[PDB]
């Protein structure tokens, strides 16, 4: 089937492009109902949770926004007290109240029923010092206030991106009078774990791993072992007793950052709630409106047409007409470049020109390729007809993954049923490429059985390919090339072909469908559009087609053509300009080619 | 049931029964129950939250459901691709040489999916080829 | 077969076999075994640029065709027998000139190379002058 | 332009005065690094040095969090806490396609370095470029 301009057009119409947008900020987590409901459960139950999803989604900013709205009772005052001259413990008092115990002890269970054991040791040390005149000192006997707060709204929220032991657990300072002797409860500094008590600690999975602090952090959550970091020099140490941990931990990372963590049984034991962000959102009017209120709240001056183009670019990023890329950070970075080109205003033009300039900045490799094609250093045809030859479509393996035609040939000779991919046999293909080749051999042998086994050897080669080639998306082009070589069928060179094929000859969806189409357009355009060029591609990719403006306009002008197909025979009928049956069709020509090869193979 | 009460839960009969049957299903054995009490307890802690502090039959079934929802992104993507025709599956009609086989995805929690499998036969000299192998 | 070629070298060889078998089909499959060897090569050899020389050598061996030794040959070939551009085209030409010159120019020496390399030919003065002479 | 991207050259250094042991804090013994000298203007670093010196992760923390820590010694019995500050500078990184390679696999590299300024290995051979040369 031919795809008309009206069937291909996917973009949002724009009314009143330059009108300023005015819209309220959406809720944190809009379109991310899964992660939002997981984290509501984690907050309601006190469970630790881990936020997982691709980079640049805005997972951290959304979490910090959502935590800001929570309320907890005002966190206890938090402190270290000595239990001896070599030993300390972390304790809580009700809020604002260590100021009264710090002054009371400045009188060097009074009214503080919790400070039980620090008092015994203060008294006991006062005791044995009357009882010896046993010196000062200095005093290292008074409480150390780690934290205190005026209220629990919002709760404490501590995001520590750099998860080193002294940042998580705190640090011992050493005073030097003589050697490096310097204990005292009062030279201990708190870490993030101390600052997060009563509230939330947010850490990045990748840092716990890089910093090697995952095992110590497990010990903190499981045993309350929180040890401030010591130095190799100190001739004695303080013993630091464990304490009851009161905090909820949120870990944030990509599916890949979590990977090593997940193999640890204790990770799933400790982080029971997975809050997974989707890489895309529904492409709906509600999410277009939310994205508009989110950009205004980020400070942009947005027009309707600027919003609409950003929203449609997010759709094209997702390669899904009905879904939009969910990565708000990436939409924001694109809007920042557009804003500069619009002199501070985010307009439809400034977005389209920002998109273009990103392409220009990564286009050197394609400028080299197109110059080699034009100079005749790379041999490509984009017009005329040839037997056994087809423009297949490939994507270059470096970002941003431009598409290009790759000329592919099939040659057939009389022989004992072999379908050879030269590139596979040379070691250039990967496993999925090799699979696609075997799959085509399966199709051909089972489709053409009147001679017994196929009387031909067929070899397929990508003509000027120097690098490894992967995936199954050249299957349709290889099978049509092979059927053409068998029946001697001239094929149009103005149509490139992409599509995977199964054993039954059905055409399956491929990846990067927009880059492939546009890569064939760019080459046809650089060589001068003939009016009849185009691409045959899988019907199964219609949910993914979000073609750039220049392509849609050429198709609307009649200067480029898109065909979608379900079976490899439908592709062959288009390329060979004839029907398989109504015979004199192509099928009769294929069987007559195989009869001719069969006669050559038996004298 | 006496172990969960001693752990401090407020349990109803129906909450106990659903936990016990979920432990059976965890073991994939109608006559055996999963022996991991810590895992039963973690599931009861989530159920208790959904039951507002009471562990009931509904709060257990809804805790089980919400664990599935929390790990379901990969299946939501797969089912959308099937519905959009990006993955080609048939669940009705008849075809020669074709069958829906069943596979498990290799990441936890190991969802199951159909995998369409085809066999093609041609005249030849006794070879059974798995293309994937 | 000895393991000296890399993958692209091996590709060029398979590509020539593809050309020969499909070009000469009146006997059925080709009635010949052809072996190609670089005579005194001790190191690994890479790339596709000896394809044209190997295919002409092979066609010569098949038809018993004496070939001029005063012309060196460089060029890749596709399955259809078309000649493709190669790398280092100036160093290759000049290397054949230097050897012809060290052995005494006969007046008839030269190189056959791909038309597709004409955008790359920037030959040294001494070569241009010999061709002008 | 700091070609040698070590931690003390990017972030500065603590000196220690010795009266007794190694006690020597004071705000006034802190020396600035390139990051301090570039405020309000431009810092130019080589990709290959950030990698060789292992300072890429710390440099990311500087750009993302304003964490700029002068380098300390293993000896110092106490330390100064250095608060982060608002970074005001534009960074240009310079390198070959190969020098960038490892950096590019890091998502945070593309987040932080949004503008690629890629030089072509050749120019048009025109009268204008002959005159410019």
């Amino acid at each position: 089937m031919r795809l008309s301009y009206e069937a291909l057009e996917w973009r949002t119409p724009i009314e009143n492009s330059t009108e300023p947008v005015s819209l309220p900020p959406p809720p944190p987590f809009f379109g991310q109902e899964r992660a939002r409901e997981a984290l509501e459960l984690a907050i309601r139950g006190g469970f630790h949770a881990y936020l997982v999803g691709p980079p640049s989604l805005g997972k951290h900013e959304a979490l910090l926004a959502y935590l800001s709205t929570q309320s907890v009772e005002t966190p206890p005052d938090l402190l270290y007290v000595p239990l001896s001259e070599r030993k300390v413990a972390v304790m809580t008092l009700p809020s604002g109240q260590e100021i009264h115990l710090a002054e009371a002890v400045e009188g060097l269970f009074q009214r503080f029923p919790q400070a039980r054991a620090y008092l015994e040791a203060l008294r006991a040390r006062l005791a044995r010092y009357a009882e010896t005149g046993e010196p000062l000192d200095p005093a290292q006997w008074r409480p150390n206030l780690l934290t205190s707060s005026s209220s629990g709204t919002p709760p404490p929220i501590v995001y520590e991106p750099y998860a080193t032991a002294p940042r998580l657990f705190g640090r011992l300072d050493y005073l030097v009078d003589r050697g490096v002797w310097s204990t005292n409860v009062s030279l201990i500094r708190p870490g993030a774990v101390h600052r997060a008590q009563g509230g939330y600690l947010i850490l990045d999975a990748l840092s716990l791993k890089r910093e090697g602090t995952w095992e110590a952090f497990k010990r903190a959550l499981r045993n309350g072992q929180v040890e401030p970091v010591t130095e190799p020099q100190a001739p004695a140490g303080l013993e630091v007793e464990p304490f009851p941990i009161q905090m909820q931990v949120m870990l944030v990372g990509t599916p890949e950052a979590f990977e090593g963590l997940e193999e640890d049984p204790a990770f799933s034991e400790l982080f029971r709630i997975r809050a997974e962000f989707s890489p895309t959102l529904p492409a709906s009017p509600e999410n277009c409106t939310a994205l508009g209120g989110w950009l205004l709240a980020q400070g942009f001056q947005l027009t309707q047409g600027g919003l609409t183009r950003l929203y449609d670019e997010a759709r094209r990023m997702a390669e899904q007409r009905d879904r939009m890329d969910a990565r708000l950070v990436e939409i924001r970075a694109l809007a920042e470049e557009a804003a500069v080109l619009g002199g501070g205003l985010l307009t439809a033009e400034s977005v389209e020109q920002a998109i273009a300039a990103r392409e220009h900045r990564s286009f050197l490799s394609e400028e080299e390729f197109l110059r080699a094609v034009q100079e005749g250093v790379i041999r490509l045809r984009t017009t005329g007809r040839a037997v056994g030859e087809v423009n297949s479509l490939v994507v270059v393996e470096a970002a941003p993954y431009w598409g290009r035609p790759a000329r592919l040939t099939a040659r057939a000779a009389p022989g004992r049923d072999h379908l050879i991919s030269i590139d596979r046999e040379a070691g250039l293909g990967g496993q999925i490429f090799h699979k696609a080749v075997l799959t085509l051999a399966g199709y051909l042998r089972s489709r053409y059985i009147e001679h017994g086994s196929l009387p031909v050897t067929i070899s397929l080669a990508f003509e000027q390919n120097y690098v490894s080639i992967e995936g199954d998306s050249a299957g349709l082009a290889e099978l049509v090339a092979a059927l053409s070589a068998i029946g001697n069928l001239p094929l149009r060179q103005d149509l490139a072909v992409t599509g995977a094929v199964d054993q039954t000859g059905k055409v399956l969806a491929v990846g990067a469908i927009n880059a492939k189409v546009e890569g064939f357009f760019r080459v046809c355009k650089a060589l001068g559009l003939s009016g009849t060029q185009g691409v045959i591609l899988p019907e199964a990719n219609l949910a993914n087609l979000t073609l750039r403006a220049e392509v849609l306009e050429a198709v609307r002008a009649g200067q480029f053509h898109i065909y979608a197909v379900e079976t490899a025979e439908q592709a062959l009928e288009i390329l060979a300009g004839a029907r398989m049956e109504g015979f004199r069709g192509l099928q009769e020509k294929i069987r007559a080619g195989l009869e001719a090869f069969a006669r050559l193979e038996e004298g």
